[PDB]
């Protein structure tokens, strides 16, 4: 079923749960996880291999397996979810913006709109 | 990780699919899967049977895993979640009211803004 | 600009307020007002009426002007809203179906995703 | 009804739009209209005023009216819609973040979800 699951992470507190969900689904599975981080449009890149470190701490996934991209968080996760052939996409309800206002965040909204497969929504 | 998952199912093409991810997972997982279909507000009861019969021939549950719920489905589907502690709930992005118009069907919206647990989202 | 409005009315509080801000809306622009209230797939009739007549009450639109359309509610509004060529669309937030879970309610949200002119959303 | 209108302006053609029918609104209604930019998170604030200028430029309201704002959009527009008493919110259904993905744009989402008064949502 699920071969490869692929994990969007932001660093978040959901982000940190959807890892250990993540880790969890691909060990049950014996799938291949990769774990992704988008930044957006340096100082920038020095933050985010740091945040991408921290998913990949928590996952326990290879270096070729953890991927910084670039743009829309969403359009990024989406790229890598077709190029890698994700069967299923982890990632958080909300995230660093959370406010509590949205039902879920616009990246979860986006990648859920538009996956090429399920997408686990962790809490 | 997942002791107890729940199969919210309407029937709709995304909902059988949706019970295929259901019993995977229970598989993987070593859980103890349950099934659900609301009916909203008899014929009503005698149609409803008849899917979740659907449900329970598509997931292979006992009888006492499968069950018949009233009310607005996602408030059902919460109830039984909460009730039964369910670690995951497992659901389709759209049901048969699907026109796709919506960016996620209503029942799985409000599911997915109130949950006790992860929500896989299956298109 | 606006020279035609359309309000969906289901007779929850919500598009009783509505419907207030409809009429004054029309008065103030000097538009044509149209009330729609959609039933879904008789008793079913009877009560439809009851509560088109309630939106005819309180907006004072003319018969020709207060129609009652079926399917769901969403489509039949963006329907008579292309046929009745509107330029604004006034609706409830939410409706008889709130349970204060959703961001917006479903059919709100559908009207939004595909009308064709602008939509004023009354809480 | 509406005394007192807030646009909230991002410089997207969908905010243009807005821009329009606020000043009608305003016009129709004898209201006053207030419009606002907010700039998130020196040369932000250079090009924040501009997008600004732009909003004052289309609607005509007079400098005291034009308001910049620092913060999630959402959440200054809100501050700045009850502070003013708004009895209406302008705002587009997508602005510059757009790829049409979303069923409306994340900040009018969280607007709409908290919002004071009514919203009227161009398109
Ligand atoms: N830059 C990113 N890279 C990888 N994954 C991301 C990124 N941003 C968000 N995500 C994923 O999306 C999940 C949901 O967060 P999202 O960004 O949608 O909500 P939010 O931050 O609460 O609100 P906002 O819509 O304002 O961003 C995060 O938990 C994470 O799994
Ligand atoms: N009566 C129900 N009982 C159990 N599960 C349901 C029921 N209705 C919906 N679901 C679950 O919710 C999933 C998503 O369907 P949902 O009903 O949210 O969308 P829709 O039918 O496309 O639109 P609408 O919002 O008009 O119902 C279904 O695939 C199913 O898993
Ligand atoms: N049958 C209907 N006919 C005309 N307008 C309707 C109808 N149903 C809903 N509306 C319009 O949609 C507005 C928002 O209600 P909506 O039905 O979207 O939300 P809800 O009833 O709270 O939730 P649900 O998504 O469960 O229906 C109502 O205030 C009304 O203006
Ligand atoms: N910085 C801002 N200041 C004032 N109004 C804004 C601002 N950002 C957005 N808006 C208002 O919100 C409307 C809808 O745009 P929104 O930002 O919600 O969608 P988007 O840009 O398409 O997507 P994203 O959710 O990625 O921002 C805009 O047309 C504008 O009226
Ligand atoms: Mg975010
Ligand atoms: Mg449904
Ligand atoms: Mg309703
Ligand atoms: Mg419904
Ligand atoms: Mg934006
Ligand atoms: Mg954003």
């Amino acid at each position: 079923m699920f071969k490869t699951i692929l994990l969007a992470y932001d660093g978040s507190e959901h982000a940190r749960r959807a890892a250990e969900v993540a880790k969890a689904e691909a060990e049950a599975h014996g799938a291949r996880l990769i774990v992704v981080h988008a930044y957006e449009p340096r100082r920038r890149l020095e933050r985010a291999e740091g945040v991408l470190e921290e998913a990949r701490a928590l996952t326990g996934v290879p270096k070729e397996d953890a991927l910084l991209l670039e743009g829309v968080p969403a359009e990024a996760i989406l790229q890598a979810a077709r190029a890698e052939k994700a069967d299923l996409i982890v990632m958080g309800t909300r995230g660093l913006g959370a406010l509590g206002s949205l039902f879920l965040g616009s990246q979860s909204q986006r990648v859920v709109a538009e996956a090429p497969c399920p997408v686990l929504l962790v809490r």
